């Protein structure tokens, strides 16, 4: 006497598009544009996917389990208005018939699932995921990672470095140490005293431990320091005209609108001379050094509001300076991280095919770079700009036709400080998969995973022996959406349901309007596929227009059609008059 709708408008690893076609998406690995699984760790999605897995406080289910749950979710739908067209043959044609295809699109894919592990799996290239210490992508994965066209692999030299590397193709790629892994007793590394992260690491903190001095500025101490740098009644105006040009120079980079910014006045008009700033406010007196005159002219002219601070860089998280071994593995590793993020835009945005650390590892670049950034952390510089000013110095070199502009960069910096904070807690920093779901390409982005198409996987791993039969075409029917972002819920299954109560509110508003003949004609209106509203009728809608003060009215305007198969009429006669009762429905 009620029915609940069981399928969902969301299952893992499910995506339903707008014509109704079903993707499954296959996980690489977790995260959103960049992957927050690496190293050891990169197989776990795809245990998951093909055998379930319970870690970290959590339980996940393989995609055959929750496919098969989802199937019987659809049964029951299905069976469930079966049932109802005991009552009313047309009752809900139209959600059945996608409901339908759905699950017969779904039962495809178990079958998929099924027999890639039974029959194509000789080599093990998927069982391993189960067996294996420490699992290898399958090989159909690699070579989807590898012909890839947004979604790059890139690998670093920590000091302390993993060989378990699983990412075997990266497009930015450096020389690292032996990891202690390949050594007898697992400790440390054997090091090497060449490349791009020695040279860091050596430069930033040396052997001799003589620390590195941090000394980042603020916006108002670095104006100070650099107009203060030109020293030991006119000096005043040479001094305040110097002032402002530093001050709004410096900030017109935030917001131009500070072009407008005098130090020449107060706000009151009051003009800034000897005799205000010694007597009216006591300040200042003859013998006062040349900070507490800027200080004082400062205090005098702007409020606070224009000193609230920048987001902050990676570069400087609030250390004095560079004093251990770990603060040079550090800096050293967001250095080149930074590379990698240039070298990642450059590939994507088509501008340059090589790999940077080919590049930086080769003297003199190595050591130049390292100079360069060491320099710049003592003098409070901004540490990005550093490498893109390198960079463009040999943009040839890198296999550039052209300098990267300004937004190019600050983009870079952008994506860099994104992604660099969302993994900066990471226990491994060897490797990392980035991805760009807003280009063109294989790899997706849905549920916070990094994927790819089953059926690309599939094809590649069965080498084409299997026919895809009615699912031959989704792959290429994915890649004609506008973007590789895919919304984490699907649609068309909720409008399935959203259309039952516009019917419900097109009901109750006709009949409040009082309009029977609309009521009669909305009724047996059909949709593009030829299907009555009627159909949508259950125990609530049923009940409002049978127990109506309109319902004679509407059973005469119904006995006079003629336009009406008489089946029909039939139908709204023996559900409309006062035994044939619909069920209620409902939905989650
Ligand atoms: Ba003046
Ligand atoms: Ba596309
Ligand atoms: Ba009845």
């Amino acid at each position: 006497d009620v029915i609940k709708f069981k399928e969902p408008e969301r299952c893992d690893y499910l995506y339903v598009d707008e014509n109704n076609k079903v993707h499954i998406l296959l996980p690489i690995v977790g995260g959103d544009e960049i992957g927050l699984d690496n190293t050891c760790q990169t197989a776990v999605e795809l245990i998951t996917f093909f055998y379930g897995s319970a870690h970290s406080g959590v339980t996940k289910y393989s995609a055959e389990h929750q496919l098969s749950e989802y199937k019987r979710q659809l049964e029951e739908d299905i069976k469930a208005i079966n049932s109802q067209k005991k009552i009313s043959p047309h009752a809900y044609d139209d959600l059945l018939k996608e409901k339908i295809e759905r699950l017969q699109q779904i039962e495809k894919y178990i079958e998929l699932i099924q027999v890639l592990k039974k029959q194509y799996d000789e080599q093990n290239d998927i069982r391993q995921l189960r067996t294996g210490g420490i699992p290898q992508l399958p090989s159909g994965v690699k070579e989807i990672i590898k012909s890839s066209e947004n979604a790059f692999a890139v690998r670093l030299s920590p000091y302390d470095n993993d060989k378990f590397t699983r990412f075997d193709d990266p497009l930015f790629n450096v020389k690292r140490n032996i990891s202690k892994y390949d050594t007898p007793s697992r400790q440390a590394p054997i090091p090497i005293y060449e490349g791009l992260g020695y040279r860091l690491r050596s430069t930033l903190f040396p052997e001799d431990k003589t620390p590195t001095p941090i000394n980042k500025k603020s916006l108002r101490d670095k104006v100070k320091s650099t107009v203060l740098s030109h020293y030991k009644d006119e000096k005043l105006n040479e001094l305040i005209t110097n002032l402002q040009n530093e001050l709004v120079k410096e900030l017109v980079k935030s917001d131009p609108q500070y072009s407008k910014l005098s130090l020449s006045k107060d706000p009151r008009g009051k003009e800034i001379n000897y005799d205000y700033l010694v007597n009216s406010l006591m300040l200042v007196d003859n013998d006062s050094e040349i900070g507490d005159w800027i200080d004082t002219i400062l205090d005098a002219t702007v409020d606070s509001t224009v000193w609230v601070a920048q987001a902050s860089s990676p570069f400087y998280d609030g250390a004095k300076e560079i004093s251990s071994d770990r603060d040079a593995d550090k800096i050293s590793i967001r250095v080149q991280y930074l590379l990698a993020e240039a070298n990642i835009y450059c590939k994507t945005n088509k501008l340059s095919d090589a790999n940077f650390g080919e590049f930086f590892d080769k003297e003199p670049h190595a050591t130049e770079i390292a100079k360069r950034v060491k320099e710049g952390f003592t003098q409070g510089a901004d540490i990005e700009p550093i490498i893109y000013d390198y960079i463009n110095s040999n943009h040839a070199e890198l296999g550039l036709k052209s300098p990267l502009t300004g937004k190019q960069q600050q983009e870079i910096t952008d994506k860099f400080t994104k992604h660099y904070n969302t993994i900066k807690e990471s226990p491994h920093f060897d490797e990392f998969f980035v991805a760009d779901p807003d280009k063109k390409g294989n790899i997706f982005s849905h549920q916070g995973r990094i994927s790819c198409h089953f059926l690309d996987f599939f094809t590649r791993q069965t080498k084409g022996k299997h026919p895809l039969g009615d699912l031959a075409s989704h792959q290429e029917a994915l890649q004609e959406g506008t973007s590789n972002r895919l919304h984490h819920k699907n649609e068309v299954v909720a409008q399935g349901y959203e259309k039952l109560d516009q019917f419900k509110k097109e009901v109750v508003k006709l009949l409040a309007e009082n309009k029977p003949k609309e009521l009669l004609d909305y009724l047996v209106a059909t949709s593009p596929t030829g299907v009555p509203n009627y159909s949508m009728l259950s125990k609530e809608t049923q009940n409002y227009i049978a127990y109506n003060r309109n319902w004679p009215a509407i059973q005469k305007e119904l006995e006079k059609a003629t336009s009406i198969p008489e089946s029909q009429k039939q139908d709204l006669s023996r559900l409309l008059s006062r035994h044939d009762n619909l069920s209620a429905i409902t939905w989650s």
